[PDB]
């Protein structure tokens, strides 16, 4: 931690297929900056219709967090899972056990860093949110909270179970008392157990990803890492953004704004939030 925060914001924002994005990030209390993102609108060589954004948590170091932020999307439609519902969860699936055994390969990786991942694919008739870590999705529709991503947190049923079963314990909510998210990309000291699968690790770069069918109501999706979630629930962030787009339509002001009040809240964290209005 840092002695005075920085909080200087970097700003994005976009338009196209129905929808309109803004984003922001911020270093915060913390002595690096550690997260990325992922805002495309329109994916290229034929998915057009279609967008991705994500937010990327890293964790001792930016490495592996910056290179999902401009490589994972790629992983995901390229392999031939991708290339139907189905397919497109398989896709998803498949691009990242592929990232995370490609990045194992770099020279600074055989660098300590791993880093969560949470987006959104949006097509035409779905939306597909995809989760991998602690940060989070959630979906504003007919002015309610009608969708929340889950965390994956050590403590967790079925997360402690698999810890367990490759030889670790939870100790103060942590993986050996160390990791506090169960899933990540990266993080591969926690992905050498002898005999288990990339998925039966410590960690497990698995995601977990939910297909929803897109409706005429709905609103916004907030995809933001755990520094905003530790300080505002699901349905009080939902309402203050709401309560932000009835005096605003700029959606990296709104970002600001969700941001500096998750700072003043006493968020001491690298804090990175994208906004999708429909
Ligand atoms: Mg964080």
């Amino acid at each position: 931690f840092l002695d005075k925060p920085k909080t200087e914001k970097h700003n994005a924002h976009g338009a196209g297929n129905g929808l309109r994005y803004g984003l922001s990030s911020m270093q915060g209390w913390r002595v690096e900056m550690e997260d990325a993102h992922t805002a495309v609108v329109g994916i290229p060589h034929g998915l057009e219709d279609w967008s991705f954004f994500a937010v990327y948590d890293g964790h001792a170091g930016s490495r592996v967090a910056n290179y999902c932020s401009t490589h994972l999307l790629e992983h995901i439609t390229t392999n031939e899972d991708f290339r139907s519902v189905e397919n497109v969860k398989n896709g998803i699936r498949t691009g990242f056990l592929k990232i995370d055994e490609y990045m194992r390969n770099f020279s600074d990786l055989r660098d300590r860093s791993g880093s969560t991942a949470v987006g959104v694919m949006i097509s035409p008739k779905h939306i597909y949110f995809i989760n991998c870590g602690d940060s989070r999705a959630v979906l504003y529709r007919n002015g309610q909270v009608c969708f929340s991503t889950q965390d994956h947190k050590p403590c967790n049923p079925r997360e402690k179970e698999r810890i367990q079963n490759a030889g670790g314990s939870v100790m103060i909510q942590r993986v050996n008392g160390s990791l506090a998210v169960s899933r990540a990309l990266g993080d591969y000291d926690y992905k050498c157990v002898d005999g288990k699968g990339p998925t039966e690790q410590l960690v497990s770069p698995e995601p977990e990803v939910y297909e929803i069918l897109r409706a005429e109501e709905d609103e916004f999706i907030i995809l933001a890492c755990d520094g905003i979630w530790d300080v505002m629930s699901n349905e009080e962030l939902c309402e203050y953004v709401k309560s932000r787009l009835e005096v605003s339509d700029d959606l990296e002001n709104v970002c600001n704004w969700v941001v500096d009040t998750c700072l003043h809240k006493g968020s001491r964290d690298n804090m990175s939030i994208v906004l999708v209005c429909f």
